[PDB]
DNA sequence: CATCTG
DNA sequence: CAGATG
């Protein structure tokens, strides 16, 4: 956690050029295992072959972790910093969009800067043109003042629809937090759930409205079940606009929302260590399901939530406030 | 994973 | 359809 770092930082530098860089996965993988096992290492690491009796640590990184070791540098690294088609390539990437193949190919063709994006735009396509357009807002995280405004509107309108919808902005938003990235949404009505054959309008019935009532700015990608878009905050009295930022919907059935509406809050940190305890209880999680475990190996069926307090009983555990959903 | 692209 | 991307 602090005594290994050095390391769990070079390797970690190196996986990521590995994988974005290059589109070696393979190589990526591989710093990728041994960084975070040298993490887990309770001592001090003073040679190369310290670690490499490690699991996933190879004479290759061993000898990375040498040169470490030996000279506060890695040169592969220094050199890695310092070229700009890896730079440009990283750069690149920032863009919504915009990926490692994009990159390259967007590098190998001459394009680099936001610059470039913009003058062969007739090359990026709509993601990639919005990606490029709110490059900035994008680049920005949403304060919760902002959060609360979107939402009143999200709620208003999934409202006005149908009384019926069961709409509720996930994430660190829920638990709390002071600032998010986006606004990611789950989306329900009783007439939805794990049986009844589709229903895509539902979901495009609330997307629409808010496009209608001029939330939604432009589209990143909708399909029957997920939706991706770019929204806005109505500037008032202009002199100051609100920025563009990244919104996302999805129809989830009843039967397994708050699963979802559980999981998606977090944490990461936590979800796991409720996750752990879901198994010493008879039972398994995952995104969508609070199920009964078989002793023979495993076994199942979903038992029946209606709150992500339902989960917890069932688990033995005190219901927890999304905020204390930290770890 | 659900969606777009070519 | 295989292959990106978020
Ligand atoms: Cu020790
Ligand atoms: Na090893």
């Amino acid at each position: 956690e602090t005594l290994n770092g050095g390391i769990t930082d070079m390797l970690t530098e190196l996986a990521n050029f590995e994988k974005n860089v290059s589109q070696a996965i393979h190589k990526y993988n591989a710093y990728r295992k041994a960084a975070s096992v040298i993490a887990k290492y309770p001592h001090k690491i003073k040679s190369g072959a310290e670690a490499k009796k490690l699991p996933g640590v190879g004479t290759k990184i061993a000898e990375k972790i040498d040169e470490f070791l030996a000279t506060g540098k890695l040169r592969k690294l220094e050199k890695i910093r310092q070229d700009d088609t890896s730079s440009s390539i990283n750069f690149l990437t920032r863009v919504s969009g915009i990926g490692p193949s994009a990159a390259r190919k967007f590098v190998d063709e001459g394009i680099k800067t936001l610059e470039d994006l913009r003058k062969n735009e007739d090359k990026l396509n709509h993601h990639q043109r919005i990606g490029l357009k709110y490059f900035g807002d994008f680049e920005k995280r949403i304060p919760r003042e902002e959060m609360l405004q979107m939402q009143d509107i999200v709620l208003n309108e999934v409202k006005k629809v149908d009384s019926e919808y069961i709409a509720t902005v996930c994430g660190s938003f829920r638990r709390g937090a002071e600032s998010s990235g986006d606004m990611d949404v789950l989306l329900t009505h009783p007439s939805f759930t794990s049986e009844s054959t589709k229903q895509p309008k539902l979901l495009h019935q609330v997307v629409e409205q808010l496009q209608k009532v001029h939330f939604i700015t432009d589209t990143l990608s909708k399909g029957e079940t997920k939706f991706m878009g770019v929204c806005q905050l109505p500037s008032k009295n202009d002199e100051k606009e609100y920025p563009h930022r990244r919104i996302d919907i999805r129809l989830i059935p009843k039967d397994q929302y708050y699963c979802g509406v559980l999981y998606f809050t977090g944490s990461d940190i936590f979800n796991k260590n409720m996750r752990a305890h879901a198994l010493e209880k008879g039972f398994t999680i995952n995104e969508y399901t609070i199920r009964p475990l078989g002793v023979t190996g495993v076994a199942g069926e979903p038992l029946p939530v209606d709150s992500e307090k339902d989960i917890f009983d069932y688990i033995q555990w005190k219901y927890r406030e999304p905020k204390d959903r930290s770890e």
